[PDB]
């Protein structure tokens, strides 16, 4: 029931220590996309792992000792941009249900005082005693056992490996995308992954991760909406940050336009070219109403997320200048303008969510998380170039899925390379970068 998001969260949590689980309900369409019978399962079954297996238990106590060389590991890094972090971390999960590991999680700095804990009974949390965590920031491509740097130098009994998936990886880190690494990599107990990138669409290229993903998710465009639901719950002091920005300034409008301005430059701004790629997206597309200059009315409440606040300055001046050529009421607010922090760049994230219909900015897994919490498949600013503005201005959006910006692009069978964008129908090249993939 809707508390539960159709199954795809147990009952039980105490309510108060995690407001926001299921007080989603009260602020948030039911979302269309139900989750398939398999993947609930599949999550219920994960709980009794991450319980029996989890950080302080024996079975945890005796798989550590194999640090010095029936429960396996994944290890997430903290590591790069809120928005990267959470669509990582998600691919991370995915992976770990895939290979029947437990997910443990590098808290860094920041990560439990944004996320509840999301498995009934235990915790995700990495422990701070964990033998390996202060080589965790100077683990790259060259370390010794970075499998990449491994599979390279032809080395090749492995109680763990680091598996290097940052951006910035190469040929030989890419081999962890292919079957028989895979297999290799499905004996070593321990996995430690840095990564930055929603690395989930090219799962679906292994045969035998493929037939468990068709399965898991028969709308395939639902996985980050699905496993990130599950995953990420604010804590109370960014949930309230959300419940009274959507208090005060949201929840009296018939409808919500999500605005989500990422302009990748490293001038602040404003610049007039995004502003009228603002206007022509929201006009050509029907999302906001043209303005004049000579049934009963619907109130529009427009929320604009940007590090600077010119662009929702823009749209504020020009509703409240000029009447509607609909008669349409239109509101804009803007949250921020921030030029604590993660906590509001999270709260703005899930405001986002909570439109009824977004505009994203290309390239930016700001707006990717966004989407996907939501549910929305959105329309997308494209990126532009030489400061004009781009037309078409925008364009909806495949599916609501987020772009794996570096993918590899090698057939691991023929072992030469490949685009892997155009061999099945469901992985594509983004909209908005076309170099990276995406599931529709
Ligand atoms: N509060 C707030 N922060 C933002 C916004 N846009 C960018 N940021 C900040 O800059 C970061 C951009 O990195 P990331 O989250 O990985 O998304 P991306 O860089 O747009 O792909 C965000 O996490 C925020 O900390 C915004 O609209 N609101």
């Amino acid at each position: 029931s809707d508390k539960l998001l159709g199954g795809l969260l147990a009952s039980g949590f105490d309510e108060d220590s995690c407001l926001s689980r299921y007080q989603s309900v009260h602020y948030r369409k039911p979302s269309p996309y139900k989750p398939s019978s398999y993947l609930i399962s599949k999550l219920r079954n994960y709980e009794k792992l991450h319980k029996r297996c989890g950080p302080g238990t024996e079975s945890y106590k005796k798989a550590l000792k194999q640090l010095d060389q029936e429960c396996k590991y994944v290890v997430w890094i903290s590591f790069s941009g809120l928005g990267n972090r959470i669509l990582s971390l998600a691919s991370v999960f995915l992976y770990a249900l895939l290979t029947d590991r437990v997910l443990l999680v590098d808290r860094g700095k920041d990560m439990d005082d944004l996320f509840c804990e999301p498995f009934l009974g235990m915790s995700w949390l990495l422990p701070l005693d964990f033998p390996m965590t202060d080589q965790f920031d100077g683990l790259n491509q060259e370390s010794s056992r970075c499998y990449g740097y491994m599979v390279k130098n032809q080395v090749i009994t492995l109680s763990h490996l680091y598996l290097h998936l940052v951006h910035d990886y190469g040929d030989h880190d890419k081999m962890f995308f292919c079957e028989g690494d895979q297999t290799f990599i499905g004996k070593v107990p321990w996995l430690i992954v840095k990564t930055d990138n929603y690395f989930v669409p090219s799962l679906w290229l292994i045969p035998g991760f493929d037939d468990e993903l068709n399965k898991l998710f028969p709308q395939k465009a639902t996985v980050f909406h699905h496993l990130g639901r599950y995953l990420f719950h604010p804590t109370n002091q960014v949930w309230g940050l959300v419940t009274r920005y959507y208090e005060a300034y949201l929840s009296h409008a018939d409808e919500k336009i999500g605005i989500q301005v990422r302009v990748f430059d490293e001038d602040p701004g404003p610049f007039q070219h995004v502003m009228d790629q603002i206007s022509s997206c929201t006009q050509k597309e029907k999302l906001l109403p043209e303005v004049d200059t000579l049934n009963t009315p619907k109130h529009k409440a427009v929320l604009v997320t940007s590090l600077n606040a010119g662009y929702a300055e823009n749209l504020k001046s020009m509703y409240w200048e000029y009447p509607t050529s609909t008669g349409e009421i239109i509101g804009v607010h803007q949250p921020s303008q921030e030029g604590m922090h993660n906590g509001k760049a999270l709260a703005e994230m899930y405001l986002l969510s909570l439109t009824d219909n977004l505009v994203t900015s290309a390239w930016s897994t700001f707006g990717y998380v966004a989407q996907g919490l939501g549910g929305l498949k959105p329309w997308i600013l494209y990126r532009p170039e030489n400061r004009t503005t781009p037309d078409p201005s925008c364009g909806r959006a495949m599916s609501m899925e987020p772009c794996f910006h570096s993918p590899p692009f090698y057939d691991c069978k023929a072992k030469t390379g490949i685009d892997t964008g155009t061999l099945v129908p469901h992985v594509r090249h983004c909209e908005d970068i076309s170099w990276g993939l995406k599931l529709v």
